[PDB]
């Protein structure tokens, strides 16, 4: 049947219904650190989420996506190596069923526990469904998940979880601040690259941040009590909905540090 990370559905499988899957600008892929150029062109990122509107949390089978309202520059994303305006829609995350894995990015080859992605879409383009058809339309923040102590910012999140255990449901999911979730410093690397899930369409900057944030075991493990399957049917736990690493092909990642 449909896509997901299963052995008969997984990555692996995820070519023949979408043969972008071995394009030339596909992700995650592996952030080799000493191959990374400097670029001092680079500016340095601006994240204005003081206006952000959560709507809800859903969990759509594949992992859960906090929404929110992005029909005015409430929450956005500018600078870095961006042109415009990208206006926050959702974040979601990624992660693994053991702490060693989960993100989809690794920074030389080092896999960290999961990855969030902070969704933003071009503004110049008027929807997420245009921009969606553009080489810059998307711009992901991705932020790695590293074990440790808790991230507070996190917590709001980790608590709803219970209420959007199966494929399908929703909760409300309003005043959530994203800032809770950065992490201190705004270094990153950026490389031209796609979605990490189908329909893997090539039209993301990435823009992945050096700096991961901490979360305790215990927020993790309440990622991995979610199912990837609706309610009434056999349960299938949502865990390793990461996509391993693409060919980086003819790409080169740039820092914005040294
Ligand atoms: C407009 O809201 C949503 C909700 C959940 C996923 C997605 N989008 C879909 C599924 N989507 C269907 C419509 O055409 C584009 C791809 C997959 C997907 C994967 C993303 S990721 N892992 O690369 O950051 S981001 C993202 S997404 O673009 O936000 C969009
Ligand atoms: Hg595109
Ligand atoms: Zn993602």
């Amino acid at each position: 049947h449909h896509w997901g990370y299963g052995k008969h559905n997984g990555p692996e499988h995820w070519h023949k219904d979408f043969p972008i899957a071995k394009g030339e600008r596909q992700s995650p892929v592996d952030i080799d650190t000493h191959t990374a150029k400097y670029d001092p062109s680079l500016k340095p990122l601006s994240v204005s989420y003081d206006q952000a509107t959560s709507l809800r949390i859903l969990n759509n089978g594949h992992a859960f996506n906090v929404e929110f309202d992005d029909s005015q520059d409430k929450a956005v994303l500018k600078g870095g190596p961006l042109d415009g305006t990208y206006r926050l829609i959702q974040f979601h995350f990624h992660w693994g069923s053991l702490d060693g894995q989960g993100s989809e990015h690794t920074v030389d080859k080092k896999k960290y526990a999961a990855e969030l992605h902070l969704v933003h879409w071009n503004t110049k383009y008027g929807d997420f469904g245009k921009a969606v058809q553009q080489p810059d339309g998307l711009a992901v923040l991705g932020i790695f998940l590293k074990v440790g102590s808790a991230k507070p910012g996190l917590q709001k999140v980790v608590d709803v979880l219970d209420s959007i255990k199966t494929k399908g449901k929703s909760a409300d999911f309003t005043n959530f601040d994203p800032r809770g979730l950065l992490p201190e410093s705004l270094d990153y690397w950026t490389y031209p690259g796609s979605l990490t899930t189908p329909p893997l369409l090539e039209c993301v900057t990435w823009i992945v941040l050096k700096e991961p944030i901490s979360v305790s075991s215990e927020q993790v493990l309440k990622f991995r009590k979610l199912n990837f399957n609706g309610e009434g049917e056999p349960e299938e736990l949502m865990v390793d909905n990461w996509r391993p690493a693409q060919p980086l092909k003819n790409r080169q990642i740039k820092a914005s540090f040294k």
